[PDB]
């Protein structure tokens, strides 16, 4: 909705001039959309810009005041004629690199020999976050790379691979909200259920998020590292209590013999018993190591070879 002007070629740049003024930022002109930066030069190709539509960066000319405004920046694609690609689904385009972004009409730059499928939101911006494609989930980076007073927005919108945290983010990471870990394979597909990664087992369930701590899966209990997620095995001291996990990771309950020694893991909680305890009417004593006492005396009471108390 900007009329009364005309495009102008001058000094190897292109502008839109009306009543002798230069257009700047966003403008809707005769069915298409263009962006002319801060001083009027029409942009082309990949651009990381403040979202249009609010009016604060729209329909403006260099002879008008430009207000302070905090608008998020996102990725957009413009044709070589300056027209914004108003895609709302997806399109295969030249990959955005460190040498084909932020260019203006008349500037010289290479065209990526590599192309990628880019997804877009309903407002023509490159889409970020989770997406569901052909039976699988994919994660499109929400953030670029940080580096001590440094930030590179290039990775944004790209398909994430490997271990990835899904932070809540607008202009910055919302550190108050949760940021679960996920794992996307070589083609970007999100993994589910049990998975062995870098020599260790992890559980991503049905939602994909990496489990931590105790987890009940298909009738058994597993303990995934509270912080790292990796599945534990063997003896583990958790919450001031001992537990024995099979090599499969599953928690053991009942009587267990380690070498020659017998231990009793609580039927309900699975925690190792110490002191005198009773099993199915019978009485037994386990030392502080959890080790069952056999054929000997304990503070006056005798126990046979099965550790059973005998009157
Ligand atoms: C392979 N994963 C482990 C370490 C790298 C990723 C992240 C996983 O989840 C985490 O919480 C780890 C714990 O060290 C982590 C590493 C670095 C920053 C934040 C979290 C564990
Ligand atoms: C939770 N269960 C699944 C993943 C671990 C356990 C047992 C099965 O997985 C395995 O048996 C794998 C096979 O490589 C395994 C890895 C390391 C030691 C033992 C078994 C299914
Ligand atoms: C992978 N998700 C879409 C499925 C679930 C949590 O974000
Ligand atoms: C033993 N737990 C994993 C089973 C239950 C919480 O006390
Ligand atoms: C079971 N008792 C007879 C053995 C010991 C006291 O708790
Ligand atoms: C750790 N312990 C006391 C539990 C068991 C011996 O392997
Ligand atoms: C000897 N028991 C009581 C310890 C274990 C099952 O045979």
């Amino acid at each position: 909705n900007t009329t009364g002007g005309r495009f102008v070629d001058k000094d190897n740049r292109k502008y839109y001039v009306k009543d002798d003024h230069k257009a700047i930022y966003w403008h809707k002109i005769d069915g298409k959309t263009y962006y002319f930066g801060d001083i009027g030069e029409m942009v082309v190709g990949w651009q990381y810009l403040e979202i249009p539509g609010t009016g604060y960066r729209d329909n403006l000319f260099d002879n008008q005041p430009v207000n302070e405004i905090g608008l998020q920046e996102k990725w957009y694609y413009f044709g070589q004629d300056g027209a914004l690609l108003e895609q709302t689904d997806k399109q295969v385009l030249e990959a955005k690199t460190s040498e084909n972004t932020g260019k203006v009409y008349g500037e010289q730059y290479p065209l990526s020999a590599e192309k990628r499928t880019y997804y877009f939101d309903n407002n023509y911006a490159v889409k970020t976050g989770w997406i569901y494609e052909d039976g699988n989930w994919y994660y499109l980076n929400k953030l670029g790379n940080f580096g001590d007073d440094s930030y590179n927005p290039l990775p944004i919108g790209e398909v994430a691979k490997g271990w990835t945290q899904d932070f809540h983010v607008t202009i910055d990471i919302d550190r108050s909200k949760p940021a679960p870990w996920y794992y996307l394979d070589a083609s970007g597909k999100m993994l589910t259920d049990w998975q062995k990664v870098n020599g260790k087992w992890y559980y991503f369930g049905s939602s994909g998020s990496m489990a931590t701590g105790w987890k009940y899966v298909r009738g058994k209990w597993y303990y995934l590292d509270n912080k790292n997620g990796d599945m534990k095995t063997g003896w583990q001291y958790l919450g001031n209590k001992w537990y024995y996990l099979r090599s499969s990771g599953a928690m053991v309950t009942g009587w267990y013999q380690d070498g020659l020694t017998w231990y009793y893991l609580n039927a309900g909680n699975g925690d190792m018993k110490t002191g005198w305890f009773q099993v199915n009417g019978k009485w037994y004593y386990a030392y502080s190591s959890g080790a069952l006492a056999v054929n000997t005396t304990v503070d006056g009471y005798s126990v046979n070879y099965n550790g059973e108390w005998v009157q």
